[PDB]
């Protein structure tokens, strides 16, 4: 947007000093983020992708419980700064707007330095898992519909494949190729919620690295970012997509393969955070699932990049027009690996889950 219009939307905002500027701003995929510098506090504004989110009242809705919820309890979290009238949100001129408190001593990654980074990340993801277990479901609606039932993702993409809609098809039949074949392997978890053999809970749905804030001086974890998807799932869901993201040695859009590997180290630390926080509550089942849970977020990741490269990349925001093949390439190397190394992460888990 033009300056002229955000500096109107942060007018409709209860901020705390006066605007210097508001610029685009991080590594977000879905919604439009921008940085307020004012005379004197950050701010975060973000205009929300109603595409992706059409129901923002109700997405608000539980944004405000979650994070009033984290307050009750003397937690940090998301600071929602309301609208001069109260308001948790303003839908401006078609658009759907808030506003967060800017985070202040932080650093992020989006790609893991050392095992400890991650370490801390397992840490504050377990127990989150741990938060989120005091909620029910019924009190946090699905954002989005169907958003890890892998078979339903599937689905998307042979309908984003058959009609191949830019002709991209034809470039890409390795990648194509690999998510085809696996299709017997996306329904395990989704089954196992519905037959009950994997309990029902209330998960984050999106533990990428980069969602963690952390201290700049302690390196302990300050806050749980990017709260929009926290709904009913499987804590297999949080567990496999943490790994998919951070598990790697490469970013999400490395262009060179060379450099994308799984790490059995990463994942180590990684399920040492974790199940650190979540030894008492993970079942027999979820336990044996850990491992394939990373195989199974990856493939579905890399899927949804893919579906998208097809449709003309109408879903995630990208920086060129290669960007979300470059993107599923690195996801299916990632699972190359897993599948390779699943003995080790077997073996990994079983260690830690007795010690
Ligand atoms: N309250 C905050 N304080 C400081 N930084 C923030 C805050 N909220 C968001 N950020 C930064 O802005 C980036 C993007 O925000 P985020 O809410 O993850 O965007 P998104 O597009 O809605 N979802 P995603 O594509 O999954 O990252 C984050 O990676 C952080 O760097
Ligand atoms: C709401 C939504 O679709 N979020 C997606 C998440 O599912 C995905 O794993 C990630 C990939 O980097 O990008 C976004 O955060």
């Amino acid at each position: 947007e033009s300056n002229e219009v955000l500096f109107g939307i942060a007018s409709h905002f209860a901020l705390e000093g006066a605007v210097t500027g508001i610029e685009p701003y991080g590594d977000g995929h879905i919604n439009t983020t921008y940085l307020v510098t004012t005379d004197g506090p950050r701010y975060i504004l973000q205009q929300m992708n109603t595409s992706i989110f059409p129901d923002t009242v109700n997405l608000m809705r539980n944004v405000e419980l979650v994070t009033s919820t984290l307050k009750a309890q003397g937690k940090e979290t998301l600071d929602i700064v309301p609208t001069t009238s109260g308001a948790t949100w303003a839908e401006i001129d078609g658009g759907a707007w808030r506003v967060y408190k800017f985070i202040e001593h932080t650093v992020s990654y989006n790609l893991v330095p050392n095992p400890d980074v991650f370490r801390e990340a397992g840490s504050a993801f377990g127990d989150f898992q741990n938060f989120l277990s005091e909620f029910d479901a019924s009190q946090l609606t699905e954002t989005i519909a169907h958003f890890h039932d892998t078979p339903h993702r599937f689905e998307d993409f042979k309908a984003a494949l058959a009609a191949d809609k830019l002709g991209r098809a034809a470039a890409c039949q390795p990648e194509i190729d690999f998510y085809l074949s696996h299709a017997d392997q996306y329904a395990v978890v989704m089954d196992g919620l519905r037959d009950g053999s994997i309990p029902l809970r209330v998960t984050h749905n999106d533990t990428k690295l980069n969602n963690i804030l952390m201290d700049a001086t302690t390196g302990k974890a300050r806050a749980i970012i990017d709260l929009d998807t926290i709904m009913p799932g499987s804590m297999l869901f949080d567990f496999g997509d943490s790994i998919r993201f951070g598990a790697s040695t490469a970013l999400e859009d490395e262009k060179d393969l060379s450099k994308v590997h799984f790490s059995t180290e990463l994942f180590r630390a990684y399920t040492e955070g974790f199940v650190g926080e979540l030894r008492g509550s993970i079942t027999a089942r979820e336990a044996e699932l850990l491992p394939f849970s990373g195989n199974l977020l990856t493939m579905e990741c890399g899927m949804r990049f893919l579906a998208d490269y097809l449709e003309g990349d109408i879903y995630f925001a990208t920086k060129y027009p290669e960007h979300n093949l470059v993107r599923t390439r690195t996801q299916i190397k990632l699972v190359q690996e897993m599948e390779q190394k699943a003995s080790e992460t077997r073996a990994i888990v079983a260690d830690i889950m007795e010690a």
